[PDB]
């Protein structure tokens, strides 16, 4: 029954390109029933939302490894937005059920993001990556997930991605539009490098934003747990659970390569070039900063 979404282009749901199989009945969105202490994970796709979310429910859970073995990663921290008709319940259904403090995770631009979450002051922990880093992420998912459309060749795909033809939209409005939010909202916004960098100096960050205490042994509990080895190989977070007919995970592991620089293995000479150009003319004009290296 959800064959027929499958590998079909994107839909649009407020001027931003939708999963086809999440776009249907978007009221289910707009009007989601947020609690004040919802805590959310919004990310452009691609950008470390499961890193982050597995670190939120490790703290939630006091530093307990086992008490995050207990479900998949795609149960526990269920996807706002997600759906799969006449296959699974949506996840906003599914977050319905679920007890305080729920952990949300969700792709949508901060401007479609549901009004509720704004009006209860939800704790947002967005995480940005640099662009390049991402969009080479998000072409092999998209060649994997059965989601998507089919993403063809990596430069057509790389043109679509520097246009915001993507699902989820342009990159650059995403990242920029949740760091203005922060003005008027409780925001931690957080950088994947950064997180690459120095893991327990941003879990440390993460539980602060919590009001959570973390013991030294907790902390290197948590860190040593979500190492990209740590989570690729750990089946409640690495997706393995996912049906193949959804995810073919031998077309491209869902923990992928876990690095900050990728992109120079896919990004020709001319391609780089010219992806730093436009980046420079897109990025003008915001002190937000992202690094392609550290
Ligand atoms: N622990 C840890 N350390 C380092 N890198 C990690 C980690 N967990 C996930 N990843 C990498 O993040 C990419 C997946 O991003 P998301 O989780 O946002 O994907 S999704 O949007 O939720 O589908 C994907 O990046 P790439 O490997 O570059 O494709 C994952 O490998
Ligand atoms: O893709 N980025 O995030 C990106 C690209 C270029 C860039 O700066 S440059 O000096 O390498 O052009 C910084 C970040
Ligand atoms: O996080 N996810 O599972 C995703 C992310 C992006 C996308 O286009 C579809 C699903
Ligand atoms: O839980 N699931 O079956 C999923 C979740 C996300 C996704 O992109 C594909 C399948």
């Amino acid at each position: 029954t959800v064959d027929r979404y499958l590998r079909q282009p994107w839909s649009v749901v407020h001027g931003i390109p939708m999963v086809c199989a999440f776009a249907p009945n978007w009221e289910r969105v707009d009007n989601f029933q947020s609690r004040p202490e919802d805590i959310v994970v919004a990310t452009f796709p691609k950008s470390g939302t499961t890193w982050v979310s597995e670190i939120v429910d490790m703290i939630l859970q006091g530093g307990d490894p086992e008490k995050c073995k207990r479900d998949a990663i795609v149960n526990r921290v269920p996807m706002l937005e997600f759906a799969a008709p006449g296959e699974m319940p949506t996840g906003s259904e599914v977050l319905a059920t679920m007890p305080s403090p729920r952990v949300v995770k969700s792709h949508l631009p901060a401007h479609i993001l549901p009004k509720s979450f704004w009006d209860n002051g939800c704790k947002i922990i967005y995480v940005g990556r640099n662009a390049k880093d991402v969009a080479v992420s998000f072409y092999h998912f998209d060649l994997m997930n059965k989601f998507e459309q089919h993403p063809g060749t990596w430069d057509q795909y790389l043109e679509a991605f520097m246009a915001g033809k993507v699902a989820y939209g342009s990159w650059f409005d995403h990242v920029r539009g949740y760091w203005e939010r922060r003005q008027e909202h409780p925001i931690l916004y957080l950088f994947y490098e950064d997180m690459k960098e120095d893991l327990r100096r941003e879990i440390t960050k993460v539980a602060q934003f919590l009001g959570q205490e973390l013991t030294e042994v907790a902390l290197d509990a948590i860190a040593h747990h979500t190492s990209f080895e740590a989570m690729r190989d750990n089946p409640s977070t690495n997706y393995s659970t996912v049906p193949s007919h959804l995810m073919d995970h031998g077309v491209s592991p869902f923990m992928r390569k876990g690095i900050t620089g990728d992109w120079k293995n896919h990004f020709t000479v001319a391609q780089n070039a010219h992806f730093d150009q436009y980046y420079a003319q897109k990025m003008a004009g915001t002190d937000l900063r992202f690094r392609t290296e550290i």
